[PDB]
């Protein structure tokens, strides 16, 4: 596993998430490093999953491409018999940290930020669920009355959030202008109504997404950049065991979960997993990455 990328200063570091190493390629250019960190309840693991990022990268890339007739996104178009590598200082070939990139890394274009996580709900759950039980609204949104827990919204809806506190559609517009804030939101709910609607044909129902957009003011044209519909920027569920009125499993992340919560780690940092909680973990992003993509991992 890729815990920790250690480029001993080749490239800069722009920052760290959760999960995501990004460096700075040059001028115009970006590296985004998916890692195998995983995070539940807020805090990172202290060990990782194998391949998570390799699996979640191929799932981004995956939607980037079923969605390139539908959006303009970041990605630096790599020619035809070459690699990121060589789009990379020579150095970052060499064995020590091609180990740390290959098959998780994803060279991409730099463009005007749009600061807002553009979420998208196609049903009540998480902080809109809590939100209804309390006040009967989302994100400051009339909603129907008669909601239960993890029941579709009549439409899929645009509930943004600042970088995380939760806005309504109207603050959105403050905050990034008006016009651009009912295009984002359009486009949006766009994208994840027809990813959503695939996503479900093949068994598993996402839930809400966070999208990131960007702006090439060039040519007013908004940009999908970061990650795309994976288990870690999306909610996935099981689509054949659904029940409304209730919480469902996270596809991906119960069983790890159930260990924390079962000897209450839950919040609490430097948590080691133990093997089979990380082999039964890599196991299920493997089949949601097989289960959408079509690909096999592995044969
Ligand atoms: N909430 C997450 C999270 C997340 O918290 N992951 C946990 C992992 C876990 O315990 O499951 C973590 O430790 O960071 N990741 C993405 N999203 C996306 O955020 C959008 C709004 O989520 P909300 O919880 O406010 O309904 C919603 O569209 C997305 O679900
Ligand atoms: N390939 C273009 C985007 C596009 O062709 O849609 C770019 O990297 O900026
Ligand atoms: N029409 C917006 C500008 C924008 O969409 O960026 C405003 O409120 O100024």
């Amino acid at each position: 596993s890729i815990t920790k990328t250690e480029l001993d200063g080749i490239l800069p570091l722009v920052a760290r998430g959760k999960v995501r190493d990004i460096y700075e390629v040059d001028a115009g250019t970006l590296l985004f490093v998916a890692t195998d960190r995983i995070s539940a309840y807020d805090v990172i693991m202290e060990n990782s999953i194998p391949e998570k990022g390799i699996l979640l990268t191929k799932l981004s890339e995956f939607w980037f491409k079923f969605l390139s007739n539908d959006v303009r996104n970041h990605l630096v178009d790599i020619a035809p018999g070459k690699t990121i590598f060589d789009y990379l200082p020579a150095k970052l070939s060499e064995p020590k940290y091609k180990t740390q990139l290959e098959d998780r890394s994803l060279l991409v274009h730099k463009h005007k930020l749009i600061p807002l996580e553009v979420i998208v709900r196609g049903y009540i759950t998480g902080s809109a669920w809590k939100e209804y039980v309390k006040t009967g609204t989302v994100h400051g949104l009339k909603q129907p009355q008669g909601l239960k827990e993890s029941q579709e919204f009549p439409e899929p809806i645009f509930t943004p959030s600042t970088k995380d506190e939760n806005i309504s559609p109207a603050q959105a517009a403050e905050l990034v202008g008006e016009d651009l804030s009912r295009r984002v939101a359009e486009l949006a709910v766009k994208l994840y109504s027809k990813c959503k609607d695939y996503a479900k044909e093949k068994g598993i129902i996402i839930a809400d997404t966070k999208f990131e957009f960007g702006i090439d003011e060039k040519t007013n044209e908004i940009i999908l950049v970061d990650e795309v519909l994976t288990p870690d920027s999306s909610r996935f569920w099981n689509g054949a065991s659904y029940k409304v009125g209730e919480s469902q499993d996270s596809y991906d992340k119960q069983f790890l979960r159930d260990w924390l919560t079962a000897n209450k780690l839950n919040g609490v940092n430097g948590v080691k997993m133990p093997q089979d909680i990380v082999d039964r973990t890599r196991a299920k992003y493997i089949e949601a990455y097989e289960t959408l993509t079509g690909s096999k991992w592995s044969h």
